[PDB]
């Protein structure tokens, strides 16, 4: 850390200057010999090549040194010079006037790189750090440029979660998060990341966010017309093996032997929902049971007879299904077609 | 821009240059004082301390500047130097050329560290933008340096995707794009992003295609040998409660009942597959039942009464499955049998 | 390779120096004109403009050159010169003194940016690849900084790898390696990508690891207390379509039946859980069935009492349910009824 002085203009910027050659003829300046020793010789002594210190050469030498320092201060990188002799070793970094005069860092991939970086595929153009933060499909910590915030101490609420790897740090604190992405019968989300991405179709915004919690359920929700739809939670093979969706314990006191459905039918009931209905006591008769708390259907027999006698009994599991036209509990197992 | 035109070579770098000492007790051109006041005495004074201006020092002075300038021009970063006084400050970078010969830029991750950058963990190697863009395993828009192409412009085949995720700003683009899957409880994909990550094991481009919509319906597949495999869709909880895929309604020809299912039934004939069917009419004779038109086979139950009539009550589902090797439907659930 | 020897201290560091005048009316070593033509007349002629080369002017010139060169050699880059003529053009990464004490590189993005790097949004950092990659949840090579190591042809240990993406060049070498997922209706994991990442959680820092195989059937799992949870093989909608996962072909000897299927029914028999099991032969009386060794319970009919026989045909697939209080499995449908 040493700070040079601001070079406003190189020395002898608008002064007479002469080009310093590489080869010598007489007691003249060079670039390999520089000031010649042999014809260094007494200038006021009538000697053949007797030379004097050259104002033009020394002024241009100072001009060159000051120009290099000035360009170093401003652009931090030598401009790539057209067909410079000697070539470029690979991984060399330069910046030079681009197509528009807009310039970016260029790094060469080949030795003896004689091609101009604007015309070279070997020279690769290197933009800034925002280009990395864009190249990641979702920036860590949301729009936040720094990685800090990618893991969140308090469960990041999903009322504004649209993008970014908002990793969730403490499961207990995420239990308090609203719009919790956990399958039903679970209170709140656990620790884990959210692959969340958002893309704008004009004024409207479409986005989706997926998230695997500690337990393992994969919850993915998408914004619909400016409002997030409730998460979809992956049906795990343990979930299917449990079969909690299609069965419950028997509930309801009279003319109803409903099952408290955990989980209940999301999005209502449409056609032929199958439930292995439990009856800890014998069915009363035409039972208008409120399965899932919203589907209220009256059970009638498959033989168009009431199920009061012998069809449904106590301590029973018997699968009952909807009717599309009837919206009634037709039997799939347990209540038979009685002989008479 | 200010263009410090490249000097072909340093000044006097084949001739003579006496090194510049740090201090000179004899009052010569040192570094602490530069040109000493002794270089100001008149030489005609007959003062011995009057030092005439030598050029070996002049040549070395000009050579230092010219060589530093050309190193800046031709190799960007300063070469690392053995034992820099004070080591190197934090975030200071140099280039320590390796045995390979390529320039190896190194950043100082440790304050005031003097460790040899070639064999230093502190002197971290500064990789190329290609290295960073390859170090991200899921790059948007393939391998491009730009992050553009997040949302696909039009309906285009997902075969172009190799490794990365792409958003979808148009609900038209998801359907119109080739290889658009048949979503659960939907015609096609909603406007949600899709990931296709295919490791290029030559012709065995092992791929994963994670497709997700607004509601959270999820789908996957993978490409191989010039063709993508089937689409695996993760089951829904909302779909799991209803069981719409397993549920079905019989249709088609009389007593040769087929089925139409949303989403379409796949997998063909597999050992012991559920055939749930609202029979469109009451059977009066030889009755055959199948789902998705897989195959019309006779139904045999526990009592083994033949195809006579009433075995398939109209609209009565029956969660029956066909014998794996018998090629005949075994009634499983909801068996309506009238006495004939 | 051009390595201009280390500059320990600039020329005329603590010596006398004359700040070069920017422009001089009477030609006096000004920057605009350099050494003006009046620095060439003989001093003996006594003409008024007989200037001589000033020691302090020469000292200041060489000081500027050596100071800039040494700053480049040590800190890689010029400092941020406040009061910069014309601000800083686009892509200008000045090294800036830290308020804390670390040197920090801020790049001006906008042409002629003129605000202080610390207190401006225009200046953006260009940090090292370490803190840079910290923004990637899933870095290539996992822990490895380089892109390599992500793909291992050999069946590397699944336990030791904790973060990053793992690709296996061979699909079956995943099964050869430990902790390979067993997808439904699939022997083992196919050739897919494993995304694994570990977050701090306080006492038990936790990681999520999911393998998405080539077909797409995903296995989400969670490293619990350093021990991974068994892979969660997401059942897909065509697994629901086939119904094979829930289907079972129970061993058919009379009065004793054994039930098992892969993927395993975790938890075995559950209160009010039903399974579709094929009994090949008849059963004379109260039979037996169990899953996973939780408990073997008797098999009966709709009367819930030991069966009489004739309630099942050759190869009858039956839905057997288990209730907590009854502790019995009964042929719910497809069963003739007899009262005990």
């Amino acid at each position: 850390m040493i700070t040079p002085e601001l070079i406003p203009s190189p020395f002898a910027a608008q002064g007479d200057k002469d080009p310093i050659p590489q080869t010598s003829s007489t007691g003249f300046a060079n670039l390999r010999d520089g000031y010649t020793p042999d014809y260094e010789i007494s200038l006021a002594s009538n000697n053949p090549q007797a030379k004097a210190v050259e104002r033009k050469i020394q002024n241009q030498l100072f001009f060159i040194a000051t120009q290099n320092a000035q360009a170093w201060q401003r652009q931090m990188a030598p401009p790539w010079f057209q067909g410079m002799p000697g070539g470029y070793e690979q991984n060399a970094e330069v910046v030079r006037v681009g197509n528009d005069g807009i310039m970016r860092r260029y790094r060469s991939m080949v030795n003896a790189n004689a091609s101009d970086p604007l015309s070279s595929t070997t020279w690769e153009e290197q933009p800034a750090w925002s280009a990395m933060r864009s190249n990641i499909p979702m920036p860590a910590g949301g729009p936040g440029l720094s990685s800090g915030g990618e893991v969140i101490t308090t469960g990041r609420n999903f009322n504004d979660l649209l993008n970014g790897t908002w990793e969730f740090f403490s499961d207990s604190v995420v239990i308090a998060s609203q719009n919790a992405p956990v399958y039903p019968a679970s209170a709140g989300a656990a620790a884990g990341m959210l692959e969340a991405k958002s893309w704008i179709s004009g004024s409207n915004t479409f986005c989706v966010q997926r998230y695997t919690d500690r337990v393992g359920n994969v919850a993915v929700r998408g914004l619909n017309a400016g409002a997030w739809t409730n998460w979809m939670y992956a049906v795990n093979v343990m979930a299917l093996q449990q079969g909690r969706v299609t069965y419950g314990v028997a509930a309801g006191p009279a003319n109803a032997y409903t099952l408290t459905l955990v989980p209940q039918l999301q999005g209502g009931l449409v056609d032929g929902m199958i439930l292995r209905v439990k009856f800890n006591t014998m069915n009363t008769g035409a039972s208008t049971i409120n399965v899932s708390g919203l589907g209220a259907k009256a059970i009638v027999g498959a033989a168009n007879f009431p199920l009061t006698g012998g069809e449904l009994g106590q301590g029973l599991i018997a699968e009952l299904v909807f009717d599309a036209a009837g919206d009634r509990w037709r039997i799939l197992a347990g209540a038979p077609r009685i002989q008479v």
